[PDB]
């Protein structure tokens, strides 16, 4: 199972006001350490792609992507990969990232995306999913301006579908502080909901498979109780090998 | 009369670029410190929240906010309530802010929320409130993105309801800059009109009050003509007398 | 014939930040967008006057007379923000003539105003240009979206004619491509001349004796190509639609 | 014991960028709250001062100071005290808060500095004090520019003095992860030291008392083992008591 | 009597943090506009060069430099001249515009710097004027950092050559908010002083003639006192006529 | 060969600023992509260590880097290898970066510096290498202050001792745009100058060979002609083999 993994990685520049001065810090992250460490000790073979480098260096030609079995798109905007350093700075025509992506799908790959701030519409409707012609991909309809529902207090997640083959065997679902609001498309497959909304929702794109997870993978909407679940390794596990290339 | 009086409050960071080269100077600023002058000197008891202490000290129980009348809430966004740092850095888990007030209205608080750039929608529609739990609490319907409505040349409030208690015997109505343009719910009481849209609305949320000014009480939006209108203190405590807990 | 033309927009400051692991040095950079369009409209015999945004911030005029002395006035890549929150409106406490009522008067009243697309234009990046919730959106000739309208194509599309015997684009050939445009939708009372991806290019109107028209998208990269730079067709284009909707 | 306590405040400015997007975060913290409460348990009747409230509201009379037996300055740098905003954006004239509390000493009142990236001359030399008015109160001699010395394997401090009043009993000495580097003035007693460097100082400067302690009150300089340390509440009670205007 | 006036422009980026959230501003301004209305009403011919303008747009070639009489800096750092667009951004090989400068001054040219955050060192010594081909042409010798000093409580300027032909007549002398702090140079001289440390420098470079002025000729430093000062325009009128080209 | 390459990298974070409004654009680059593919054609097997993996993934065990026959150190400044992430932000006990290169060159391990604004002193001193436990190691002497030496305008290295094993044979020297200005201490060699400083200098420290190249590998101090000169490979190749292990 070759899965090629997108985003989940963010450099952080703080500025520390004291009075009338200021210094800064700097950082780097990559966010998804309990999930790709759970889909590497359940046999999954991950290639880990930076948000920066799919500005640099995502592939030009749709061969590179067919030899992954599922894209799992995840904490990163549409713009990173429409606005890729040689459009936005060098002046250059480009194959666009998002085409490539929507080819692979209609040619047999699977592609999963996972909820947070830039995800769907996200943030301030940064991710801006919808207006991308990666939107007619997903089995999600995303909202028009800012997505996020914020629940700090936590909130579970609904099997609807117990008995789909992703979810069978499940139990005591947990909590979450949070997730984005889309409706599914209503050809697709809804497994789980959240707050009367879909969490997690099946779908087909001419010979592809496509998977919404509505909420995060980690904190903060990922919760303890989520990650310490039971059905946490199996969740991801198996909604990869169900969206896979046969 | 007790009030909660939450917002009002903003850290600057200046960058200053001269050329190649810039410094800079940080800045706190509260921005209502003549409304809350003219509130304590129209005999009112003001609790005082500025936005940060939201973040690191916002009551977790309803029974600390129901020793309040009414809860004030200017220029301080949804997220500030929903994202404590609790919240955001410390991964814990934290009763919901906006659900506690709007508890604490079904109970018989009451709420005034004041325009800005960080009220109702605001700014880049950053406030959000229409995408929360404290939409359903508010006397008013707002739009689905930047709500501002920019009046640089100023224009004036008109009283719709010259009679209504709280605006009973006014007269030479101020101009003002700018209002967030919102909708009066089918049984909301409108009783100021700015450029024909609501200006001052009251309502009601089970045993509470509610009410909503669509402009600013301080600058740019509230001008110095306003802030110095003879009715300007009686505006702002008949307002607070008129919704607060019976 | 003899055009007096006043340019607004084209401009900016970046600040960088460039951060070295812990640390982080700055650089900051300002830069005029439309050099190039602004020489060969001076070339094609246009009389120029140029507004960078940081100018109407300072000194944007507040008479209508002043603006009356400009058969067009074109705004390309500055927001609505820029005219309706001058530095006297936002920090000086000052009341002040609304720089966007006065360009609708000078319109009414026989102006021709342009538009040109980009992150700063229509709605734009983020929704952040936000002129169809402004004073102004009544005067052009497009609806706009409701939220972030712009089309990102890295991979280019190329502009075609609807109307290619319009006297503005008659004669042009071998239309170039784009990087990206401001989605809109033509009121139904205008004329769509050149189209991308099948939404609206060029489109004319008119708002009372004033005359109106969009760009919808850049006249500078990244969505203005090199190959649109140096089309033979780039002057005369540009030319042709300000002598289109002109005063007279 | 009546003492000023100034800075030990912050405000954070995150920029969080994932891929070509951003998105901002923002904090208010204050990073001694622990040890305020301590001294307030042991006796010690503290007004505290976080940075920005030294720009809007820092006392102009000699006499609001004398009130004060110690003030104490951690982590707010020369520009906070020279540029208050009545002087850096209202362009008013006002009182050198510097001179104040120059002033202060010589009548008699206590003045401490606590170590960190704002104080001394401190991360980029920011903090700047060797070049204001205030430089000749100190005990010690400040470097020409950057004088933090990280020290990221912690080192612990040393007794020179171990029978001084403020130390004597004290034991097992906790390590610093740094330090801003000095010279004690011939005229000063060095009681702690660091590396060889000064840690802890005492100087008169006419009637008053005066003491600098080189390391951090707080994270991450004073470390974990320091915050715990028995005698942690001891050496800033002594150290007070022992610099206080009786 | 032909002029060019280079720098006194700053483009500021604000950043407005309420809470949990943050919007901007940004605002460009010029620092001079009275200065130079005063200096063309004193029949001086001004070419007014923004920082950013030398940025993008520094003459090339000392032919073009040499059409004024005196070069006036002010507020802009020697990175500015150093490191124009085309030498940062887009790897060219250019003219040195200090040495252009220099070489100007060398030829007859006189060269007026005025004091300020980004003039001589500055604030974190960022103007870096003294680490330059420059620093040799000017009549003071500058410290080897930040050479700010602060006085929000105001220090008037005092004539100690009262009968130099620049500063002839003019008496009641205004109050200054601060200024840079230079020494020396052993032949040069000094007409006015500022707390003990010179304010008013003539001095020669080869056949040009030089002039420091150690303080703003703007706010916050150059009061509104000294702003409206009589002798305001017939200071700098006379300290251009007497290094004006012969 | 076996070298450990650190630094070379940057977040950039832009803020375009158009009247009032601000976009923003953010993008992760990388500055000596040539260099290390040049190094590697020519038979060095490279570590390439970017500056943010120092902060998270800078070896613990002087085991680790003896691995290593070179380490080369280029625009990343002390600030990085003494505040990593655990450091900074956790708040742990680690062993010092810089202590750990010291002792990896006193046992025989070679280290290489290449100028930059992150090196050496750099730019507002902000690497600040001056400062810390590294300096003894290097076989020059820095400024107090910001050290670089800014040529726009072009300067062409020389040899001082051709013959040196390093250089024998080179010829037609490139053109520079910039330098760090130090000082060679007394018992190393200097084998090429620019504008009479030093450019290439040669040490030992104890068992250890060190070498410093003033200028940068990059631009925009390195030019296009430099980085296509025919010796450029042959400079570094060469450079590092003189001082590796040994």
């Amino acid at each position: 199972l070759k899965v090629l993994f997108i985003g989940e990685s963010w450099h952080i520049h703080m500025i520390h006001s004291k009075g009338y001065d200021s210094f800064t810090s700097s950082k780097y992250e990559e966010g998804a350490t309990w999930l790709l460490e759970c889909l590497r000790k359940g046999g999954v073979d991950i290639d880990y792609m930076p948000a920066h480098t799919v500005q640099i260096a995502f592939p030009e030609s749709i061969d590179e992507l067919n030899r992954y079995d599922v894209i799992v798109i995840s904490d990163i905007g549409s713009n990173t990969f429409l606005l890729q350093n040689e459009t936005f700075y060098q002046l250059k025509i480009k194959p666009n990232a998002l085409e490539s992506i929507k080819e692979y799908v209609k040619n047999g790959g699977g592609l999963l995306m996972i909820g947070g701030y830039l995800s769907f519409m996200g943030i301030e409707a940064k991710a801006n999913y919808k207006n991308t012609v990666l939107a007619e991909v997903l089995p999600v309809i995303m909202l028009d301006g800012d997505d996020r529902v914020e629940k700090p207090e936590g909130i579970c997640a609904e099997a609807v579908s117990p008995e789909h083959p992703v979810v069978n065997g499940f139990s005591d679902y947990p909590v979450f502080l949070g997730y984005n609001q889309a409706v599914a498309r209503d050809d697709a497959d809804v497994v789980l909901t959240i707050n009367n909304d879909p969490l997690l929702v099946f779908g087909e794109y001419q010979q592809g498979k496509t998977a919404c997870f509505m909420s995060d993978c980690s904190p903060h909407w990922g919760t303890q109780q989520f990650m310490s679940w039971p059905f946490y390794t199996d969740l991801w596990v198996n909604t990869l090998q169900f969206i896979a290339r046969k």
